[PDB]
């Protein structure tokens, strides 16, 4: 039933031109188009417009999450140093890590990942085989102290993680919960219209093998990767895909093509197979990395379970961690021109914007109510811009924050009984009437 | 239409109660494998515990909305200068977590937001005309609490509705303020609470003018002082109009003695209610409203220009639900001896499945289609497919709080009929399958 909102009745605090301060498009626009403000370096307040989106993200990341099976819970921002010492990780974070003290003196750190606090969980209630596989997950704020915080949303300290923690008997079994993980990124970023791209990855201080980056392309990567063009044509898998099932093929059918991050790459191996005109190179930004760490944390933190065989065993572990705020910023660095942003429509902060092309003329207000009204009703998302501004500055505006849809509403159209439709993407027009203009929408 | 299987699920229930919990909300929040503590007043929600917590999000969010104000959101640490910049920087002593980062340079966990929020506001709004505005955020609150009793009621990590108005003159707070009020009467009883109004101390944040929002209890920590006779006013409704005029609701809340046990003044309490009306008990605040005027546009030289040219600081108030802490205080207004009891509004599921003889073929069908269908029609509904006898699914599904249970069993269902049981009074009904999954919608 429509989220719905006029622009007089709003928080949106435009920016006349380029901030100072950023860098790279991204960061520009969504400083330009009242999404964000700087409280601290690499801490950042969600204005209205920006809040708006990163909930969309958050919703696409969560229903596919579910749809894989996983089970949403949210854990504490604060964790217990304590815990730490126990695996053993204490040290592994270092600069990067905020540690805290309570007002009793108690070790307490703001978590940047939860590997740790999740085991504990497991290992409170969890014994018999027979309650696995299992993926919990949670949407929480994480803390990296990162040393020199840049980029906006894209390097910061205060960032927004889904992650998620898969638990299985086995090594077998994990690497099929490690599967189901993988090909639910690959809706997920196809959701948000960006192709992500799945490369071999380094574990870093999370442990293990096996472990991929979902990696967009850029022309601003804080990683640089080596890939054959045709990794770009792959088919994703649609929402009927079975995670029950055997997923190898579709695994198999994303990895048997060169993709390497410049930390794994191997040029005597690369120049072997791809043609010369393929090849490119290029930056990129990851979204996401997929872990498989066997027993790391259940090992040194006693997780065991009774299987099949009547005997104790630490279980399998798996991590997946998708940058729900950074993803702000890729969609962005991906998703532009030099009017301003162009949303995917699934994370648009609105589905069509209504831009009265002469405010307090009593037909077009009328018109544009009336609009605005039955779009709600119709369950669209829409943004009425009804301030006291002339054609060209409501353009600009309506440019600028990327809504996927235009409806200019003036004078001259409606005296005879048509408005225009206005696809940002590429810009084409219709003129059209104001009766068909709803229905064509929804 | 939100859908999910125990089988599929991760509900760890507990069989008596935790010896580490004394009030009953919390002892059952952790029987119903709602909560487990990671730390001192830290909690982790478990997948049943967040379903409630963000049915109650979402119905904060609706009601400010529908008040007019718009959500954003600010983030969890703040820098120590704002509050230098404001003279608070001491005003929550030891109750205040200060960390330093790599760069020594001193960070806070924000255990409120009205110099931040006063930050953005003077950043970007200069003109009296972009006003009445009301700037309010769902976020996690931090207070070093002396000790942390009570679970979820008082923690250190916490979950909070802050909101913030923003006026040019006195005249226009009280009219800001009214709104909110208004709209936590609605909320609050959308969660099936008597959330009662009262006077209160500003404390830290300021102001000579504040309610609380409290519910009647026992085992409470607030100490109250009404009369009786409050309890029955009218709780405005859904289509109130907000623009208009609310000050003839706020007299018919306000009007009758209602002050807490501090700003209680007794020599002052037999005087301006009779004998009988009398009423010395405890409660649960679950929200507190504030109006501070110019306390923080002063200091933080945040004006706008007026209607006649001149600069002026602005003047404020700000408006607080505990959203975590509603999750105890619903468990201890809404329970019986069996477990919980779920208003429907709040429930993570409306209505549970009860598969009387797992397994078995019929049954299971049976089951299956309900489910599937429920589902269909948007009904949150769970169904308890676990591999275990009758008392026991009662017994759990009891505990949990869901406000209806569907019973299928063998002879039942050997005619077409399932029994359904409301909940609340455990009224029941014998109803063939078609009947159930409409009836329901
Ligand atoms: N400083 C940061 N700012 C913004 N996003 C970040 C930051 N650090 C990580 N991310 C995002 O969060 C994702 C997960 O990060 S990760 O550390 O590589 N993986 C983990 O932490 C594992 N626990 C998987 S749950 C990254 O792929 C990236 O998209
Ligand atoms: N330690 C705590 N744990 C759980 N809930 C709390 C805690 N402290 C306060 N609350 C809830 O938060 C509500 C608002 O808190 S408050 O401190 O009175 N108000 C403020 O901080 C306002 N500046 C925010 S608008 C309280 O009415 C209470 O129900």
């Amino acid at each position: 039933r429509g989220s719905h909102m006029r622009l007089s009745r709003f928080f949106l605090p435009i920016l006349k031109e380029n901030p100072k301060e950023a860098e790279i498009v991204s960061h520009r626009l969504m400083l330009r188009a009242g999404m964000l403000r700087q409280e601290a370096a690499g801490i950042y307040a969600w204005l209205p417009l920006g809040h708006r989106v990163l909930k969309k993200i958050e919703q696409i990341v969560r229903e596919e999450q579910n749809r894989a099976g996983a089970i949403e819970l949210l854990m504490p921002t604060l964790q217990l140093a304590d815990l730490w010492r126990e695996s053993g990780r204490y040290d592994a974070y270092g600069p990067e890590m905020l540690r805290i003290a309570d007002r009793h003196k108690r070790e307490l750190l703001y978590g940047p990942t939860n590997e740790e606090m999740i085991t504990e969980i497991f290992r409170a209630y969890i014994k018999s085989y027979k309650s696995l596989p299992l993926n919990l997950y949670h949407i929480q704020w994480k803390f990296r102290d990162e040393q020199r915080p840049r980029f906006g949303v894209m390097r910061g300290r205060e960032f927004l993680m889904k992650d998620a923690y898969s638990f299985d008997v086995d090594e077998a079994g994990a690497r099929k919960s490690y599967n189901k993980m993988f090909v639910a990124y690959l809706r997920t970023f196809a959701r948000m219209g960006l192709k992500a791209i799945p490369m071999r990855a380094e574990t870093g201080p999370i442990g293990g093998d096996l472990s991929h980056e979902f990696i967009v392309l850029a022309e601003t990567g804080e990683s640089g990767v080596y890939i054959d063009r045709d990794v770009l044509n792959l088919p994703v898998p649609d929402e009927n895909v079975d995670y029950d099932g055997d997923l190898t093929p579709i695994i198999k059918q994303w990895t048997s093509v060169y993709a390497a991050t410049e930390d794994v790459h191997e040029p005597a191996r690369y120049e072997s197979e791809v043609p010369e005109a393929n090849r490119l190179n290029t930056r990129g930004i990851e979204v996401g990395q997929i872990f498989y760490f066997g027993t790391k944390y259940s090992d040194s933190m006693k997780a065991n379970v009774t299987g099949p065989d009547g005997t104790d065993a630490p279980i399998h572990g798996g991590s997946y961690g998708v940058g729900v705020s950074r993803l702000l910023g890729a969609i962005i660095e991906a998703c532009h021109d030099d009017n301003g942003i162009i949303w995917p429509e699934a994370v648009a902060p609105f589905r069509v914007t209504i831009l009265n092309l002469k405010q307090g003329d009593a037909a077009t207000d009328a018109a544009c109510d009336q609009l605005y009204r039955e779009l709600s009703a119709k369950g669209v998302d829409v943004l009425y811009d009804d301030t006291d501004q002339r054609a060209g500055a409501k353009f600009a505006t309506a440019d600028l924050i990327g809504i996927p849809w235009q409806i200019h509403v003036g004078p001259r159209g409606l005296a005879e009984g048509k408005v225009e439709l206005k696809r940002r993407s590429d810009g084409a027009r219709e003129n059209l009437a104001l009766a068909d203009v709803v229905a064509r929408l929804t």
